[PDB]
């Protein structure tokens, strides 16, 4: 009876559903029924979403058993986002000792070179070129190859395997399983090589990482490396396609960044706030005990969807929240999460998104859609929202 069908967002674009603003106003903790899995609470105000994501009483562990609210029939379980302190905390300390802000920044010149190569290839094939296939789907996985220390000769086949892990892939289950097996075997052998002769890449640094006198096991290293790959690939790819879609359809955004390229980092933050990247809200948290939130009792065990897409568009937190203002300040958005699970690749994701906009505007300052905006084909992957193809001219 009472729960609302969720997701509210239409996948065929980046429009924030008007339902979220309505619930922010008058029903900030509400019930939703997803296409698959359990009914759940949905939390939409910036304050409340931040509160749930930062509260020790809201955990992720039950994701390992539960029939989670979701938009696809299958469930992916495990990785860092399935874990709770203290087990989560230990892995996070070790991974961040290796995966530093310094290391992320140090990849900016290689990310620029790879971005320029991808534009070179677009220019070589000629116009219109598909920005999604040729650029957005290529830069983040090649940057992960560079991050981890995959030798250059293996980037193309590593990119091919990794393509099978995207929610937009049309491959068979057996095709995807073969790609997973090859990527895991490849990464294991890469870790064996770096254990034998360390160099200055992330795999070597993960081997060497110590926390107090603790370290990552051989199997933790391999599982965490694969986890970084999936966490850092589809999201960054989709966000690149979405940011350039916005650039190409909003003349003042493009003008402002052509005129003052120094605005690019601020524009990356503002677009990360504005773009409701998720179809709905994934990764439900579970109450460990009864919690009272905005007068509503969330019972021990119940799932709670804390919508960062809605939170980032809350009129109570961001003045004129639906406006894209590249100079917006402050901008304490939740686009890279909040609390203990907050995106650990965020420094790198920011480098990649900044480099993408920098290189495309420098090289292709007239970049624009090659077809009417109403003709764009949107992904029906049901996890993130973005164009399947972006035919561009310049
Ligand atoms: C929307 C992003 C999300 O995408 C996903 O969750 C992607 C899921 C795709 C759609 C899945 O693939 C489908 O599986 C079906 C059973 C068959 C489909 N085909 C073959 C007919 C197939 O397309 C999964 C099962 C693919 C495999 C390789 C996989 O486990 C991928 C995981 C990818 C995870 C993600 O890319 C990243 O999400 C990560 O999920 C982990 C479970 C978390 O721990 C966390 O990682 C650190 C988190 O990142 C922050
Ligand atoms: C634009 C690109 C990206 C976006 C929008 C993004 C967003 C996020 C968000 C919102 C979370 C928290 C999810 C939750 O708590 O429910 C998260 C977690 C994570 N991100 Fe990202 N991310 C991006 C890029 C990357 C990259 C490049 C990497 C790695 C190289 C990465 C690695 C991870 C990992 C490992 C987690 C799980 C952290 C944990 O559970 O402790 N991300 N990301
Ligand atoms: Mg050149």
């Amino acid at each position: 009876a009472e729960p609302r069908a969720y997701p509210f967002n239409d996948v065929h674009g980046l429009t924030l559903a008007g339902r979220y603003g309505e619930l922010q106003e008058t029903e900030p903790v509400s019930r939703v029924r997803p296409p698959y899995g359990e009914e759940a609470w949905l939390v939409t105000r910036y304050e409340d979403v931040r509160a749930v994501l930062g509260d020790g009483r809201f955990v992720r562990g039950p994701s390992m058993t539960r029939d989670e609210p979701r938009t696809r029939p299958e469930m992916v379980k495990g990785g860092l986002l399935s874990m709770d302190p203290p087990e989560h905390s230990r892995l996070r300390r070790l991974v961040v000792k290796a995966f530093t802000a310094r290391r992320a920044e140090s990849l900016r010149p290689r990310a620029r070179e790879i971005a320029h190569e991808l534009v070179d290839q677009m220019a070589a094939t000629g116009q219109p070129a598909d920005l999604v296939a040729m650029f957005a789907r290529q830069l983040p996985v090649r940057v992960i190859c560079e991050l981890l220390g995959v030798p250059s000769a293996d980037h193309d086949r590593f990119t091919r395997w990794s393509g099978a892990f995207l929610s937009t892939a049309e491959v068979t289950a057996e095709e995807m399983q073969e790609a997973a097996e090859q990527a895991y075997a490849y990464m294991g052998d890469l870790i064996d090589r770096r254990r034998k002769e360390p160099t200055d890449d992330l795999v070597s640094a993960l081997v060497q990482a110590r926390d107090q006198q603790d370290s990552l096991s051989e199997q933790e290293l391999l599982d965490l490396a694969i986890g970084l790959l999936v966490a850092g690939y589809e999201s960054t790819t989709t966000q690149i396609a979405d940011f350039v879609y916005l650039l190409m359809t909003r003349p003042e955004l493009r003008r402002q960044l052509l005129d003052r390229p120094e605005l690019i980092p601020s524009a990356v933050e503002e677009l990360t706030r504005w773009v409701p990247l998720g179809v709905g809200t994934a990764f439900p948290r579970y109450a460990v005990e009864d919690v009272t939130l905005r007068g509503v009792t969330i019972r021990a065990g119940e799932p709670v969807l804390a919508s960062t897409g809605a939170a980032n568009r809350d009129q109570a937190q961001f003045p004129d929240a639906d406006r894209i203002d590249v100079d917006r300040t402050p901008n304490q958005h939740l686009g890279f999460g909040h609390g203990v699970h907050h995106c650990l690749g965020a420094p790198l994701a920011r480098v990649e998104l900044q480099v993408a906009l920098e290189v495309l505007l420098q090289r292709l300052p007239g970049i624009r859609l090659g077809i009417p905006e109403t003709q764009l084909r949107w992904s029906e992957g049901m996890l993130l929202r973005g164009p399947l193809e972006l035919p561009v001219v310049w």
